[PDB]
């Protein structure tokens, strides 16, 4: 395309021509740098898919390794078996598209566009060497001679073997532009010609039909949810309007009568006068026995029932009582005058 | 699973049951924002690829729209053109995974999740106040009185309302977390294997053909550059050695002699006699014309030739000459006796 050998004339009808050439550049730079980000934003965006895809495989896989205090396990693992051979054709298409689509626009951006502008800059440098050159060697008159033409000759060869090259690249770039263009492209299609094949070798029915299975399981899953769901803010109405005259510790005498022939009393109790501050925790009648729980602590025993009668009396406080079977107990304390009854009445109750 | 009815009592025995429970969730919540996160990555990244494919086949298309100082074009649209039908493959997809995957899960992360927290909070704070409560009324002697018992009535009844919809929060959760699971694997799933179906749809033969054809006629195009780079090395070898003899303005006298019969001379000469700096420019004899043309500058006239001959002389520098057929011209100047000589010569010869 380019005239190789009318470079040392260096006519500037032939300057012109390679203001072309160099226009051309330009805009092909252009388009092609815009290419070059967008295949890049692609392959990026393709790699980054790849690896998610599989690090949820990988944590769908480690259901069965949770802490957690069955159709389910079994299925999340085909679930992971089916999102497994998806991994590998995202990872598959990313390499493909790595070494025949990111690589070839990745060079072509790199050494071929580049070597284009370093060649350019050379011969714009040998070029106004010899310009200076011809100057000085001008203002001569009628050794300094020798000298000022030598630089003609040295800046003048320069100047013939800079822009060669050069024309040499340019017209290289011609065949180059076809190549970094269709080469990268048709790279990206097969690379996913062979993407969508192997995904669909694995997307078959009995995969659909598993598929469909767990549909219904789930929205079988979801009924008995929003159905659990209604007999308890019901329960919790019914339950909320019932309990309401039963949070004041002492209730209604007339509608809550002090049970006196119970063979079983349950609740919390406040323990031993001593100060320097009591203990809170939960009691129960058991087999002859009277168990002790603090808040939380998962069941102890503390005082054996076969005493005979139980006073009472205080330390400050209201509704005490003390047991003194085996040798006696702390001093227990209600929260009511009915708690307190049937305390005192239920344990001597228990014989 | 978790009783409601066992909420009033409020044994230790109960809240360690909802320990378990709470020990679940923190596992639960654990797990499920792992998965959630891979998930959110898998959505990014395909909506990134499919914009990054539409941005690539929007380029291709303005192939034709570039100012660009034929196959091509037409092989940049069908490519543009199955790249076209790609994206939307990806464009369908994401918004499928957005619908039917990413929803799903950040509701459950958003929503469910927290709801847990934000009620397992209410109950810690209903749970302490009763706790505080129950003290100052224990605390009493023997109205301060009314107002220390209204605070049970009241901590109490809060107490037992928050745990409840807790209870219930936790049960519900346990219905969910099958539901929050499963929903948005189905949907990734049922979302990818319409995704290879409409993808292979546009995937046929006549395509692989296309493909398999441009591949050969780049193969062709790489190899015409390949044997166009061959023979322009060594034109710029051969050059190169051919030229070095002719860097230097005067070249050998007897090797190449001034050439006197010349009815064509050209080459860059500088003009007029007025520093205050000459001119460069190349000139070529042209019809009886002396044409000449500055730097890149793209063929302008200055004297007609039909002069008789053509004297010469200076102004203190050398190879110096001067047209006066019209009524005269610019004094000339050339940078060899060589060059000299053939220019007073051509002119001449010109008649």
């Amino acid at each position: 395309k380019l005239p190789i050998e009318e470079t040392l004339e260096d006519s500037p009808q032939t300057r012109s021509l390679l203001g072309v050439f160099e226009e051309d550049a330009t805009a092909i730079s252009n388009y092609m740098n815009q290419l070059y980000q967008a295949m890049h934003r692609i392959y990026d965006a393709q790699n980054e898919l790849s690896a998610a895809t599989h690090l949820t495989s990988k944590l769908l896989k480690e259901y069965e390794k949770q802490r957690f205090p069955e159709v389910m396990s079994s299925t999340l693992q085909q679930f992971s078996k089916v999102i497994d051979e998806l991994s590998s054709c995202h990872a598959v298409l990313s390499t493909q598209l790595a070494d025949a689509m990111m690589f070839p626009i990745t060079q072509f951006k790199e050494r071929d566009l580049k070597e284009i502008l370093t060649l350019k800059e050379v011969f714009q440098i040998a070029s106004n060497d010899h310009d200076a050159a011809i100057n000085r060697y001008s203002r001569l008159s009628k050794k300094v001679k020798y000298e000022v033409t030598e630089d003609v000759y040295t800046s003048r060869k320069k100047q013939h073997q800079t822009m060669m090259h050069y024309f040499c690249a340019l017209n290289t770039l011609q065949y180059k532009k076809k190549i970094a263009l269709l080469e990268p492209l048709l790279g990206y299609m097969q690379a996913q010609i062979s993407f969508f094949k192997m995904g669909s070798e694995n997307l078959n029915e009995q995969l659909e039909e598993f598929l469909a299975n767990i549909g219904t399981s789930v929205q079988n899953v979801r009924r008995e949810m929003d159905s659990d769901i209604e007999t308890m803010q019901q329960t919790i109405e019914d339950l909320e309007v019932a309990s309401d005259p039963l949070y004041v510790p002492d209730p209604d005498p007339t509608d809550f009568p002090v049970n006196r022939n119970l063979t079983r009393k349950a609740g919390y109790l406040n323990a031993r006068n001593k100060t320097g501050t009591w203990d809170r925790q939960f009691y129960f009648t058991q087999g002859g026995n009277l168990m002790s729980q603090a808040r939380g602590d998962v069941a102890m025993d503390i005082d054996n029932c076969s005493v005979m009668a139980v006073d009472c009396e205080d330390r400050r406080y209201c509704f005490q009582i003390t047991s003194f079977d085996g040798k006696k107990s702390s001093i227990l304390q209600a929260e009511s005058k009915k708690d307190h009854e049937e305390w005192i009445c239920t344990i001597n109750n228990i014989s």
